[PDB]
Parts: C-alpha cells; structure tokens; sequence
C-alpha cells in the first residue's frame, strides 16, 4: 500500500512559480555617491588615493543604487564595524539574526498576498541566507513571524553564496512536484552586515565587495498543479534544474567565516572561468536568442562573459542589468528581483507570453566553487 | 512539458539502498573521560569540578564517545582549551578539513555496500552543524570522492540534531521526482565547533561535554531500485514531516559566537518533546491512525537518557523499542544528525542476525524521530521489507 500511498502523495503537473514578492532596507545609497560615503563613516577622508581608487571600483560596477541596512547611523554606533579586522562576528549577528527573518518576512508577505491563498495552504517553506547563522535559524523565525503552521516542512540554507538563487527554485522545484497541493514558500534574504569591512590595505576584495553588494530580500510561491478556478496564476513552469561545479576553481570565489566577520575573495578568472565553461550546461539542458534570460548580475565582467560567449543582443540583458544598477548584486536574491520584473514587464507590455513573448527561458546562479545553478524554464501566457 | 515531467519523475518510493558509518579512531570512554576532560584542560586540580563532571557523565548511560579532539590535538591549537576564548578561527581551520574527510569515510562504506560507481550518483545532501565555509562541505567532500560535476548539492549547515530526518526528507523528494536519481547523504558531526573547557557555572556545555560524540553517516537514497545491478533494499520511506513545537524556541539554543558555537539545553525539553509527541506522530501517519505505538519499529533520536525515557513512558513502548536507540547512545553517544543513522543502521543489520522476517524487527511499519532546536521534530514512516 505504500505504492498507492506514493501516487496518492505526488503532484502530477511541473512546478509553476505563483507568486513573486521583493523588499529591500529603506535607505538607498547611490553607485556614485557611496565612495564619499564610505570613507567617511570609516574616518578614512584623508586617503585621497585610496578614495579615488574606490570611486573608479565603483563606477565601474555599472551599478547606480543600491539599498542598504548599516546607515552612518547604526556603524557610528558599532565601531568594531568601523576598525578593520576587529573582532565584529558577535555584534553581527545580534543585527542579523533578528534582521534577516524580517527583511524576509517583508518579501513573503508581499509574495503571500499577490498568490492571494490563505497561509495555511503553505506546506512548504525555503529560507536562504548567506549570513547571520543561527539555531534554530532564520527559517523558523521567519514561520514564526509569518505565522506559518506548525507542520511547514522547512529547509535552512546558509552560508550558500550568490548561486543559492538557482539552488532554493531547484530545491522548490522537487518538494512542489512530488508532494501533491505542495504549496512551497521560497525566502531568499541578504543583508551585508556579514560582509562589511572598512578601506583597504591589501584587502580590496572588500572594497570590491563594498561596491558591489547590496541588501535585498525576496519570495516566491512555487507549487505544481495550479488552481485558476479559485484565482491561481502561474508565472513560469520549471521544466529542469541542473547544478555543477567549475572543476578546476576551488579557489576562484571563497568565503570564511572569522571572528572578524566573513573574509571573501573573488579572483579575475570568474568571468573567464564562467564563460568558456557556460556553454556546456545549455547543450545539455538551441538558438541562445530565442530565449528570454535570468542571469545572475554577479558583476557586469561575469555579465559582458556570458552576454558574449552566447552572441546575444543587448535586449537579453536587460532585465539582468537594470536589477544590477538599481540594487547591486543582492546575492542569491538578485535572480527573483530579475525574474519579477520581466514577468511584471511582460504582463505590462501585453507580450504573448510571460517571457518577454518568448515560451522558452534559462536561468542562471553563480557563487563559490565556482557553481553554476542551470533553471530551463517555460513561459506562460498573459491571460 | 507535462510530457517531460512524467518522463523525468520516479514510479516507487525512496528507499534506503546503503548505510556506512564513520567515528574518528581514538575512543574516550565515559568513565576515563573526566580524568582525560580534566588534564587536557589542565584542570587536573580540580577534584570537586571532576567529580561534579563524573555525575555528569554517569548519568548519561553513555560507555564510550570517539572524539576527534585528542590530547595532541587540543595541545595544537590551545585556544580550544581556552573557556570562551577567540578559536573560531582555529575551530573553523580543523573544521573545513574534517567534516568533508570524516564524512568521506562514511560515504566510501555506504558506496561499498551500495556497489555501483560514484558515476551514477547525481545528488549529494551534506549536512553539519559546524564548520560553515564557502565552498561548503558538500563541495569538498564531492571532490574528495571525486564525484560528478553536475551532481545536485544541498549543503546543510548549523541545523542541529533532528537534521538527519530533515537530511531523508529532502532525500525523499530528490529521490521520487526524478527518475533514476541516486542522492548520496553525508552527515558528519565533529564536536570541535562546540569543545569548551570544564566551568563549575555552564550547565549546557558540561551536558553537551558529557554527550555529544564525533560521528559520520552516508546513506544512498534512490526509487525504483535495479536489484539485478546489485541494489538491496533496506528500508521505504512513506511518508516525510516536520513540525515545531509552538513557544519552545528558547528551549535548546545555538548561537555561533567568535568563542565557538554556544549551546543551551534546559531541563523541559523531556517533558516538552513527550507533551507533544503524538502531535508529530498524528501529522506524519497523514491519515493513519495507531492504536498501539508498539505495533511499529522505532528509530528515535538519542538526545539523551531523560528524553529517551519520557518519549518511551509517553508512548508506553516496550523496553525492545529503544534497544537499538540505547545502544548506539552507549556506544557513541550523541552524533547530532548523524546518530538516527547508526540506529538504522543497528536495527536493519541485528534483524538480519535474528533472522526477522523483515529489516525492521519483523515489523513492517516504523517511525523515525528526530530532535533539535525549534523545538523541531522531523518524522519519518518508514516501510520495512522482507527476509
Ligand atoms: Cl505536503
Ligand atoms: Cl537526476
């Protein structure tokens, strides 16, 4: 009878995404004014070239905005933020802990009340975070803030990397198709208050860090078998989720967790590794600009790489590229804030399908290994 | 693509096809502990401390624990004898290297039994409390076995002791939505992220001191298994949940300091784990109901001898239905997620020496507890098969 039990368990139809909510920390801090910024809450004014050493980093991140919590006011009152290598994983974690569920519970809600079904219908829940690990961790402070049912099946993903966007949607994706009425609630939440650090000396990873991380938070409602005759939309269809590591680059993206916070280092062979090694997940999972594309804004050399690896036209970056200027690299939450508006796009513009009228979609998530996170996904129609 | 999903999704249930284990070599047994416990920390002086720590020990019904942290090792890196002292850094540095290389140990065994290459292994859940990096474990440990490049990852990190039930959930989904997927779990549990130094005040550590144990697990979890390749059985999960106990979130504790993580365990968690057992029990039986809990093989998750105790008074088990749970406790003591592993581990292996009709005591249904912070509790139904 357990046979029976498993096809009276499994969903039958793919996982659809049915929802999509973002949030971000009030303040805003522009690409071009952060530098000034920067060196000014860290009582670093006096190092005129190592200012205009940040500035050119940061002009050259193509970002222009991006949302942050550490405001002037919160590092003047935690100086061990402000010293370079002081020890800072406590007083880290006392801001991370409480603010990563709430930025996350901020993006749910907006996802909760846009799929429109009560939040008992939620069985499932996804919570990713880089930092701010705890136990019992954000995950079911986040049901707890939300309040979830006490049966929410719940998976904590910490300390992943940037490429966690792909992993939650692909981990989503088996809960959602073989668990029937699954209805998994995915919360991606990146706040830097892990990675902060002050200017540099030898340690300009940071300040490429500094210029181009930003915080963010987000949430989808992924199930399969979606429901229209009570008001279930679905948005796209998961068709395939694959994931491999750079065989030879162990070292090229690093992160450590010290006393002094998290330590990482990102090499210039990341654009290059990527692109002579991205073409071979796409054979596996066809012309590159007859689809509609969710890269990972990772940095716009990993952009400019893959943008020109595949020979496509500016038109596919887009959506990739106005996330990138307008928040920065949010880390694994990048991919739900470009994928929310190429939907929202779509749907605006009247285009045939939710992909930018294109049926057929790839998604990418890049982060330490080098790992390459690989979503073919399946547009829909708009109405 | 309704075509394609069909064709890419599994017909059986997940089952565990392989178990191997893993401990690190040098045993510490319960009684010689505070003695060792005490030099290393050179807290030898201590005659009331000691024998305050021996209570201790003593009533955790534990023999022995293997520990990674030997004298020559502590004497490497004496910050971890430091009671509170900046060692995350060194902790971390002995972490990133033996997660990956104990779990590794665990996960050859469980490929041994399995008998197929690592080429046919597609998913790899690893799972630890300590030792968080970037790339994870579950990167390492796949390069350490030289698994597939695009083997599916799920790196599990901080999650606490009921993380192996969570660890075969996940499995459960990653096995039964594709199609001739292999998942290899690796759960490996190296106390060096929680090693304190003997204080007279902190209760919790001279618990966690006393109780936990170093410890890899590996399972091979696939649907539909080819017995003519060499594929066994041994047991069919039914049915995967989890729930939290509501307001009980500051019963067991967990917080990654600069001084190593900093663990509580109060004194409730008996009592709040048996209140609401039946909660959990209810929920993951879906429809199901059970007059008699004796009527099904048990897996629990040995947190300690006052749980233990109280789940088993609770349900009115007999004696038989912790035999397997005890004596991996005894024997090992608290793993973390790793230990519902030796459990199963135990029970499918001496059921095959009585010669019981099936892997689970004779019995063919079977419940799997597991129990952390939340208070969480995962459970598994489990099907047992024949001969
Ligand atoms: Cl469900
Ligand atoms: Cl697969």
């Amino acid at each position: 009878s357990v046979d029976q039990i498993r096809k009276a368990q499994r969903a039958n139809g793919p996982a659809t995404v049915l929802a999509i909510g973002t949030a971000n920390p009030p303040t805003s801090f522009y690409q071009a004014d952060y530098p000034d910024f920067y060196f000014r809450v860290t009582k670093n004014q006096h190092m005129t070239e190592l200012k205009d050493k940040f500035k050119r980093i940061c002009e050259k991140t193509t970002i222009k905005k991006r949302h942050l919590y550490l405001t002037e006011d919160r590092l003047n009152q935690h100086p061990n933020l402000l010293e370079y290598m002081a020890p800072s994983l406590n007083t880290r974690q006392d801001m991370l802990v409480v603010e990563i569920p709430k930025l996350g519970k901020e993006a749910a809600m907006k996802a909760i009340k846009e799929w429109g079904q009560p939040k008992s219908r939620i069985t499932h829940l996804i919570f990713c975070s880089t930092n701010g690990v705890d136990m019992p961790g954000a995950d079911y402070e986040c049901a707890k803030l939300l309040g979830l049912s006490s049966s929410v099946k719940r998976v904590m993903l910490y300390q992943q990397g940037c490429h966690a966007g792909g992993s939650v949607l692909r981990i989503a994706k088996d809960l959602a198709e073989n668990n029937k009425g699954a209805r998994i609630l995915t919360v991606n939440s990146e706040i830097t208050i892990g990675i902060f650090h002050s200017p540099d000396e030898t340690y300009f990873d940071g300040m490429v860090g500094q210029a181009l991380f930003g915080d963010g938070a987000s949430a989808t409602i992924v199930g399969a078998d979606p429901d229209k005759e009570i008001g279930e939309r679905p948005i796209f269809e998961m068709v395939s989720a694959a994931q491999e590591f750079i065989p030879n680059s162990d070292g090229a993206v690093d992160g450590h967790l010290t006393e002094a916070g998290l330590v990482y280092h990102i090499h210039k062979d990341v654009p290059g590794l990527i692109s002579k090694n991205i073409e071979k997940s796409l054979v596996e999972a066809s012309d590159w600009n007859s689809l509609f594309w969710i890269v990972h804004p990772g940095g716009p050399a990993i952009l400019n790489a893959v943008e020109a690896k595949l020979h496509l036209k500016k038109e596919k970056m887009a959506d990739t590229r106005y996330v990138l200027s307008e928040y920065g690299n949010m880390s694994s939450v990048s991919i739900f804030f470009i994928m929310d508006k190429l939907r929202k796009r779509s749907l605006e513009e009247g285009k045939s399908t939710t992909g930018d009228g294109f049926e057929w979609g790839v998604l990418f998530g890049f982060g330490p290994g080098l790992t390459v996170e690989t979503i073919v996904l399946h547009a829909l129609q708009t109405s």
